[PDB]
């Protein structure tokens, strides 16, 4: 059985690095993370100083 | 990193109050709840006595 | 077996009351209405005097 | 010909009143606003003091 | 309030049995599981020996 | 001209048999049923004793 | 209250004329047909002699 | 950079001519219109005398 | 078994004729073409002299 | 690099067996088929004698 | 009230830089740009010399 | 007439480079490749040693 958690990673560099930010968080706290699917991307502009790229991913991990 | 939980709030009054019901539950159990996105709305009719409005929301909270 | 009818309710007060308007019509004419799913919401402005909220719902009823 | 503008209204009371907030802005600045379609709804929580309901609408107005 | 978890069940027999695999896992670890919605179906071919049917479901459970 | 009715069939055995349940109902009451399209699948768990698979189909029938 | 029926019109000439075919059928049998929304278009090729354009529309009519 | 405006053209003849109606309006008022994408089609019936086909397009134009 | 190829037909006359343009190409090169589904429509404006209507279709053909 | 082909398998038994029918065809003619994603399911009724379940899948295969 | 404009940025380097290209244009001409949502990404190949990445974003700005 | 092939490119560096990987493969084997549309992005984690970014694109090429 896989389960997925819906995480939004952030980066001031790129949408790929914001996806990695989410995946890195998942691998800090979960075992057997196996793949991630991008579900949305956006950029925070007027709530930060430097633009911050955001990549939301469903990160799947195998249960047991 | 944000994470989102998918909750369905209920109310016998309105779709706004059913969204609040979900958000109130999230804020009971999670820190740093930051925003919620409505993903579906419906009304339970023939499983309750009074119609019950249901609002399903992805509720985002900031991790740490 | 459930069947669904696609109805748009209207209200000059709110999207919840426009959903009820549809559901009330379904319960006038159908037996065993069991739940309704909101599929679209909108507001008529320049075809009415007062804005009229519209909530389109699939209303499900159990057959027999 | 109709044209549509994509506006997000806000309210601390309800999703209907946040839709009205957008429509009121459109009618302040545009002639012949004729209808609005809800395209998304959400609630700002951790960027405000009181929750703020947001309703994004495409507001259509007739050209000429 | 309901909450949903996004699980992918697997089976070497059928998409129905892969949905049951997910639901069985949810009922092992959660109380008051109430319904599941299929969100995607697929078949793993070249990472297994026998084809493995996969059914991804949002499984809803009532909170408290 | 074809018309479609939106029916949810149920089965305690499989999603295929729940699709047949809907189609069988349509053919009980309609002439010239010609095809059905699956639009959603789900499983009722905590409102029944045995899990009940549900397959919602648009069932098309030719008019005249 | 509006209700919508999901009809597929056909024409050997064009997608507009197939939409009219559906609408004409609705106006034969329903009062107060008010608008139709195109939901899908396709062409039957290998089940007919001449290609037949098909336009599926939700046709809305006002109830009473 | 391209920008798009969301326009609904109308015609009493066809969905192609309603798309042209929108595009003609855009080219009256904008420079460097480069392409248009159809996003919805419908027919107004009970608000006009003759049916009026409507084609909504995102019309893209190159900025500068 | 059916297989589908994703083709965009073009016409300077209409979206129906652009769908035919794709289908004609498929029937030039494939046997047993059986139906086509429209998946997108658009108009090329600023890359041509006369507007060119484009209709993208999945064209299905029966294998063997 | 993976490439996907869009195939509709058929079966008179079940949607799982119709998915296998497509996959079996792909593995007859392609090397390194690695997974398949279900994209639509339906049932042919009034063009056959016995109902025929149809499962459309994107079947992915690794190139080289 | 927020309003959004639908812009396609371009870059010969990356999809992140094409999103920035759009956002930079919006900030040249609009005050209080607050966030951008990616809605589509693509690559122009046979209309340019070097591939050009394109990122279409809805860019939101706060009105007043 | 354009035709599109559905390819998933991979890269251990970025989603832009995974889109290029697909496009490079298409240009190895097809003439007149004209543009590509991103349809999905994901990251393989637990089937590789280093994360591998995947970008699925419909790559369009002009026929003749
Ligand atoms: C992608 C993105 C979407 C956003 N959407 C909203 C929104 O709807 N409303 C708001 O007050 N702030 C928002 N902030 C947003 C920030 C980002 C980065
Ligand atoms: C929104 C809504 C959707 C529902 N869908 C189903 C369903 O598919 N099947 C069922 O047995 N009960 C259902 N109950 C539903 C109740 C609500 C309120
Ligand atoms: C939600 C909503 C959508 C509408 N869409 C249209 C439309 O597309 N064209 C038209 O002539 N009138 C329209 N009227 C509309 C009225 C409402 C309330
Ligand atoms: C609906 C809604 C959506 C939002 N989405 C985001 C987001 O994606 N990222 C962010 O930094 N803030 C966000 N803020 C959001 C605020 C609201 C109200
Ligand atoms: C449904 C399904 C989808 C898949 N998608 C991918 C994918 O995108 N990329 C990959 O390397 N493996 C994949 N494996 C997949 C396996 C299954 C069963
Ligand atoms: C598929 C499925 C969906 C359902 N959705 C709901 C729902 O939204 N709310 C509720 O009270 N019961 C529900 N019951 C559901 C039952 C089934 C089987
Ligand atoms: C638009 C269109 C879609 C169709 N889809 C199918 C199908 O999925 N399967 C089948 O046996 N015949 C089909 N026939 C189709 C005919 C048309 C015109
Ligand atoms: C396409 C189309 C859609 C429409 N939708 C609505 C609607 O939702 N409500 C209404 O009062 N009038 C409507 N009028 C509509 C008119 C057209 C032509
Ligand atoms: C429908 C349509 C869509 C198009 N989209 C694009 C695009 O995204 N970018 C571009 O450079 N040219 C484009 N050209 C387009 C041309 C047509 C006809
Ligand atoms: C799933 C399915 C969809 C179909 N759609 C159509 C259609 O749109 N029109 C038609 O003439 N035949 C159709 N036949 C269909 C057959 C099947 C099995
Ligand atoms: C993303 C993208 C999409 C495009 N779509 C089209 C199209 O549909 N037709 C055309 O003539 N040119 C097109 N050009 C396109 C260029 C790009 C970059
Ligand atoms: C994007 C992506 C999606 C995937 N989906 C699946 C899947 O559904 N099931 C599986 O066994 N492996 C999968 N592998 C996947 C790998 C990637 C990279
Ligand atoms: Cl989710
Ligand atoms: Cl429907
Ligand atoms: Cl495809
Ligand atoms: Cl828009
Ligand atoms: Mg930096
Ligand atoms: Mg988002
Ligand atoms: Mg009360
Ligand atoms: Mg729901
Ligand atoms: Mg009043
Ligand atoms: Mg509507
Ligand atoms: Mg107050
Ligand atoms: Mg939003
Ligand atoms: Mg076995
Ligand atoms: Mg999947
Ligand atoms: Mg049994
Ligand atoms: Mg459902
Ligand atoms: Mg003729
Ligand atoms: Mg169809
Ligand atoms: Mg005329
Ligand atoms: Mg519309
Ligand atoms: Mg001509
Ligand atoms: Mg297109
Ligand atoms: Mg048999
Ligand atoms: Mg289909
Ligand atoms: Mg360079
Ligand atoms: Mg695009
Ligand atoms: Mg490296
Ligand atoms: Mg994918
Ligand atoms: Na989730
Ligand atoms: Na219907
Ligand atoms: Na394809
Ligand atoms: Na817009």
């Amino acid at each position: 059985v896989f389960k997925k958690v819906l995480l939004t990673g952030t980066s001031e560099e790129s949408f790929t690095a914001a996806a990695d930010d989410a995946i890195d968080r998942a691998e800090d706290t979960l075992d057997n993370v196996v793949w991630a699917e991008v579900v949305d991307q956006g950029v925070e502009i007027g709530a930060v100083e430097e633009r911050t790229y955001q990549t939301e991913v469903q990160v799947a991990f195998e249960l047991d």
